[PDB]
This record gives C-alpha cells, structure tokens and sequence, in this order.
C-alpha cells in the first residue's frame, strides 16, 4: 500500500506516530526549498565536484573515477552500463555542496549527536537499483533530482525475505524484489510491503531496520541521513 505523506507534521505527532512506532512516512514541505532542489544540475554538480574522486558502483564491481568521468561515462548519451555514484560522504568532501542541504529538524529527536549523522549521496541514471536491504540507524531519504521507486518491508517481515547467511550480508535480502524466483523464495510472494514513487522535494523517512529496496526512474540525485 502507498506510504503516507504528511505535510510538515509536529515533532510530537512525527514523534508518536512514525518514530516510536518505527511506520514509514514521507514528509512535504520540508526540504522542498532546500538550495539544492534549485541549484543542483549535472552542469552546478561538474562545476562544484567535478575534479574530486568518487566511488562508483558498475553493474559487478567497484572503482574509482572523478565525478566528471562518472557524468561522462555513466550518465549522458548512451552509457554502455549502468553505473551509481552510491553510498559516499560527498558534503564532507566538499563542503561548499553541503551548504545546500540541511539536517532535517526531526532528527533532534533522536538520542545521537548531531555531527554523527551520516550524510550520504546517491547520484546515478535511470534503472539503478540497490537490492533489498536493512540499514541500522533511522533514514531520512531525501529527493533532489528524479524520482525513485522503493518498496518496504517490515523487520517482522524478515522470515519471508531470506536474507543471506553470513554476518557480512546478513542484512541483505538474497530475494530480486521486482523478479524473485517464487520456486526457490516460495514465503517472499505473501509478505505485506508499502511502496511509493519518492519524487523531487519529498522525505522518505525510513525507520531504523525497515528493509527497502530502490530503484531509480529518471535520472536521480538523492541524499540520505543516517541519524539515531
Ligand atoms: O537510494 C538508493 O538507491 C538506496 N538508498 C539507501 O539504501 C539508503 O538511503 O539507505
Ligand atoms: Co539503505
């Protein structure tokens, strides 16, 4: 069924509604005037990042390139694969960029420390996909350019989404949400899920171990919080 969205809610009722009780949501109106819903553009991002080195992720593996190279390479005319500039502390790299985001004033209601959150950027084409998986901090997905579909599964849901049985990966979902092979992942077709198409402007928040699944219709630049 479709998360929520709520525009601009209290503190309290995000607090006791949502945060508590560990339930997605999507929150408007807030980071809808953030600078970089404006601001950012391949052309603004070249200039800003351009020259810096990112970690890409192909396909499968993982390399290395300037920001320049992945636009290039990854991203404009025809790209030969899919490529993501995924999972990488870009506003500690570069502080300039970081002007144009904010902490969202509901992680003030977390017990951690306000330096300690984790800023992450997510850059990439259409049709990246990052496979279903659980993360152990509290998210707050924020979109900046394109739109993204992504699927959510409760913690209580984890006996029907297989995870892989190493500690390394014991977080990660063996199942491909969008093609899974019911013969060999029979519990996967019944588990109950939430979904949305997060568009530019909104706040997915993702409770602390809800497993999501995302993947990119257009090209997309998100940035996610990992607060606690
Ligand atoms: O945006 C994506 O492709 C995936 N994002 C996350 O898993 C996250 O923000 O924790
Ligand atoms: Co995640």
């Amino acid at each position: 069924s479709t998360v929520p969205r709520l525009h601009r809610p209290s503190l309290q009722h995000f607090r006791e509604q949502f945060l508590v009780p560990g339930r997605p949501v999507i929150l408007k109106g807030v980071a809808d005037h953030w600078p970089c819903m404006q601001k950012w553009s391949l052309e603004y991002i070249q200039e800003i990042a351009g020259c810096r080195t990112v970690p890409v992720e192909v396909g499968w593996s993982q390399t290395l390139m300037t920001v320049n190279e992945f636009i290039s390479k990854y991203i404009v005319n025809e790209p030969r694969d899919v490529g993501y500039l995924a999972q990488h502390q870009l506003f500690d790299q570069i502080p300039e960029l970081k002007q144009d985001i904010s902490i969202p004033d509901y992680c003030s209601l977390g017990d951690g420390e306000e330096e300690e959150i984790t800023i992450n950027a997510w850059f990439g084409p259409q049709g990246t996909i990052s496979p279903l998986h659980q993360d152990p901090q509290q998210n707050f997905l924020v979109q900046v350019m394109g739109r993204k579909y992504i699927r959510l599964y409760s913690p209580q849901e984890s006996g029907a989404l297989y995870p892989h049985d190493t500690h390394l990966l014991h977080n990660t979902s063996q199942v491909d949400v969008e093609n899974p092979d019911l013969e060999k992942f029979p519990k996967f077709a019944k588990a109950p899920f939430l979904s949305c198409i997060l568009s530019p402007g909104e706040i997915l928040f993702i409770p602390v171990k809800y497993w999501h699944y995302v993947r990119a219709l257009d090209l997309s630049f998100s940035v996610s919080f990992w607060w606690s």
